[PDB]
């Protein structure tokens, strides 16, 4: 009942152990350490009437539907019918008021002179202005940014096996679609666990890691719902969103309002297959590993996820997908 100083989120050796690891218009991500262990504190500037990065701010209800998937989607990991670890876990949210830290900024900069920024330098902020500071589990570095380093396809099954199950789940609980799924909102961390576990609807299962675990991020377009009360962002007066080239990643907004008829609250989990696809197509096409397929159970790999790609268009759900297709079996 009442938002709080940057301080209480952030004090002060968690301020200076931050560096920054992402952004967009919406929000910059920054890494840093509480006890010991790697966190990611997502801010977000709302409610004032200036533009940030070329856009006005987000109100509070604007804002809200995310944090509300974000919890939901986290929650998956502690539930016993459907059970995933594989949305970025969701530790703390906070309403924060106050300027920007100079600690923070002084991240800001870095990452500005080393990878560059589109963003606006976040200095104007005044002392009344409010933030919403989410804490999150640590997911590691986007499939993207890992583009040619990945050990081998066996990796990139592991990948697309992890996120159909995490999507499944997520289906099967809360009538799930991701929305956005393009290859920077796939997070790759490592793990020394051999086999990552999963329920759905009551069945349990396992996944070979290949040393990597997965975290799914980002709900700006994101659908579910909970005993009737449907929770999305209607996107049906968008054009923009519509009208971009270039990658494939395009096609598929296209592809989802065919699907659903532009009617956005509508439950259309074939929207989770075509980014499945997506992210396939990107395997296949874009990603290139340190060692190819050279040996008998590696080419078959290759075969297998090369039929993935030309098949799984014809299920309907990720659900479909997990429970019939043959590359998880
Ligand atoms: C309302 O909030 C809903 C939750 O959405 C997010 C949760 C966590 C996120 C990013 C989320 O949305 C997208 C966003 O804000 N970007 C700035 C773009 C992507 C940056 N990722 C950078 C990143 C690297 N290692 C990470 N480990 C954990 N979380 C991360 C990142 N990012």
């Amino acid at each position: 009942k009442g938002p709080v100083p940057f301080s209480h989120c952030l004090p002060t050796e968690k301020l200076q152990r931050c560096e920054k690891i992402g952004e967009g218009v919406f929000g910059e991500v920054f890494q840093t350490i509480a006890d010991h262990t790697p966190v990611a504190i997502k801010i977000i500037a709302i409610e004032g009437p200036d533009l940030v990065n070329g856009s006005h701010q987000k109100t509070f209800e604007e804002i809200l539907p995310e944090i509300i998937i974000s919890k939901e989607l986290s929650l998956l990991s502690g539930e016993v019918c459907n059970r995933t670890e594989g949305f970025i876990g969701l530790n703390s949210v906070h309403c924060v008021q106050g300027s920007y830290p100079p600690l923070l900024l002084k991240a800001w900069d870095h990452y500005n002179s080393t990878k560059g920024s589109a963003n606006d330098r976040p200095d104007f902020f005044k002392d009344d202005q409010l933030f919403i500071v989410l804490e999150f589990e640590f997911g590691g570095i986007d499939l993207e940014q890992m583009r040619t380093k990945l050990s081998s396809l066996a990796t990139a099954k592991s990948i697309l096996h992890q996120l159909t199950a995490s999507l499944a789940v997520a289906e099967a609980s809360l009538r799930f679609e991701h929305r956005d799924l393009h290859w920077g909102n796939v997070l790759l961390k490592k793990t020394s666990l051999k086999k990552l576990h999963y329920t759905l609807n009551g069945k349990s299962s396992t996944i070979p890691s290949c040393g990597l675990q997965v975290s799914i991020i980002d709900y700006t377009l994101s659908r579910l719902e909970r005993d009737g009360i449907v929770v999305f962002c209607d996107v049906s007066m968008d054009e923009d969103l519509f009208t971009g080239d270039g990658d494939y990643q395009f096609d598929i907004y296209r592809l989802m309002k065919k699907e659903n008829n532009n009617r956005w609250g509508e439950y259309h989990p074939y929207s989770n297959v075509l980014w499945l696809h997506y992210l396939t197509d990107k395997m296949l096409k874009q990603m290139t590993f340190k060692t190819k397929c050279n040996t008998p159970a590696m080419k078959q790999i290759k075969r297998k996820i090369q039929e993935f790609h030309r098949t799984m268009l014809n299920f309907s759900s990720a659900t479909d997908l997990l429970c019939q297709h043959s590359l998880f079996k």
